[PDB]
């Protein structure tokens, strides 16, 4: 039952180790351990996150969130050119935890959070891991 839980951003003040931005439309910064993402108004922009050796296959994300707007969670494989737009996620004024399934029928080398509605509502993300388990056997680690 157990899975491999890869910890991806935590407690960080830059890009996780292995990783590039291939984010658009937006300025990354960071604050207290937070990823800040400050999208322009009228791009939908957004970070995507880069793993430049290797890929996840399904499993499940989980992270802590609060944004002002809609935020659109996409994996991609860049390999295929293909994205799959995994949830869309509700405005809030707190950090809440996310643990989502990926159901993307292949492997995944980018990861996206972005800004839905186009406005310029920022993000924030802390605490980012991906298990290679479901989201209901997902134990935070
Ligand atoms: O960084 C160097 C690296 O770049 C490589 O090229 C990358 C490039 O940098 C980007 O990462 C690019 O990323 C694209 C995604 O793959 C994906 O196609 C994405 O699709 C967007 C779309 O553009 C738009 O934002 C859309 O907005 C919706 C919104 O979500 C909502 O539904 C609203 O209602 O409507 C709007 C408008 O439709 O959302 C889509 C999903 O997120 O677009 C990204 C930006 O273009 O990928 C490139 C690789 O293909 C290479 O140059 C590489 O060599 C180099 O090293």
């Amino acid at each position: 039952v157990r899975a491999t839980y890869t910890v991806i951003f935590k407690n960080a003040s830059g890009l996780p180790n292995g990783y590039d931005n291939w984010g658009w439309g937006c300025t990354l910064s960071y604050y207290g351990g937070a990823m800040i993402i400050n999208p322009q108004e009228g791009k939908y922009g957004a970070v995507s996150l880069k793993r430049n050796s290797g890929s996840f296959r399904g499993g499940s994300l989980r992270f802590d969130m609060k944004n002002e707007g809609k935020v659109k969670i996409l994996v991609e494989n860049s390999e295929a050119a293909e994205k799959f737009e995994v949830e869309t996620i509700s405005p809030s004024d707190e950090y809440v935890t996310y643990i989502l399934d990926v159901d993307f029928d292949l492997p995944f080398d980018r990861i996206d959070f972005q800004d839905a509605p186009g406005n310029g509502d920022r993000i924030w993300i802390k605490n980012l891991v991906h298990s290679t388990g479901s989201a209901d056997d997902f134990v935070d680690p």
